C-alpha cells in the first residue's frame, strides 16, 4: 500500500484505489494502474520533473529502502499477478529488486522527488509507475 500527497491530490494505486477515490475521482487510467482522487488537506510530496535513471524505493515486503537503477517508462508486457492478469502496462519502469504485490503504492523517489510508485514486481523485477509526465499534480 501507499499514495503520493502532492497539493491537493492523492496518486494510489488504480488497483488500491477506495470507494473514496472513486467518489473524489480527477483522473485514472487502468493500462497505467493510476488513479488520482481529491483531497482536503495538502501534501507533503514534491513530483520530480526530470529523466533520472537513478533513485531509491521503498519495499515494505523487506521494511527497507533500497537504491535502484530503472529504464525510462515505457510499454511492458507483464505477467499475471494476483491482482491483474497478464497485459501491457503502459508509462513502466523497471529495477532489478524485491515486489511482492503488497509492495504496491511504496515510493520510488530521485534528487528530483516522487518518481512513481512500486506497480508490479516477480522475477527479481520491481516495477514502478511513472508519475513525472503528469505536469498537471503541480497545479489547481
Ligand atoms: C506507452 C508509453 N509508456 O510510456 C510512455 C512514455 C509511453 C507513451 C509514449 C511517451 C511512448 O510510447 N513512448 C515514448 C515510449
Ligand atoms: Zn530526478
Amino acid at each position: 500500500s501507499g499514495a503520493i500527497y502532492v497539493g491537493n491530490y492523492r496518486v494510489v494505486n488504480r488497483h488500491l484505489a477506495t470507494h473514496n477515490d472513486w467518489a473524489n475521482l480527477v483522473w485514472e487510467d487502468s493500462s497505467r494502474d493510476l488513479l488520482v482522487s481529491s483531497t482536503t488537506a495538502q501534501g507533503c510530496d514534491t513530483i520530480a520533473r526530470c529523466d533520472c535513471q537513478t533513485g531509491v524505493y521503498y519495499c515494505s515486503s523487506r521494511r527497507k529502502h533500497y537504491p535502484v537503477s530503472f529504464s525510462k517508462p515505457s510499454l511492458i508486457f507483464v505477467e499475471a499477478s494476483e491482482y491483474y492478469p497478464a497485459r501491457y502496462q503502459s508509462h513502466l519502469m523497471l529495477a532489478v529488486g524485491h515486489s511482492e504485490p503488497g509492495d504496491c503504492g511504496g515510493i520510488l523517489r530521485c534528487q528530483h522527488g516522487v518518481v512513481g510508485i512500486v506497480s508490479t514486481g516477480g522475477n527479481g523485477l520491481v516495477g514502478f509507475a511513472d508519475v513525472r509526465d503528469l505536469l498537471w499534480l503541480d497545479e489547481e
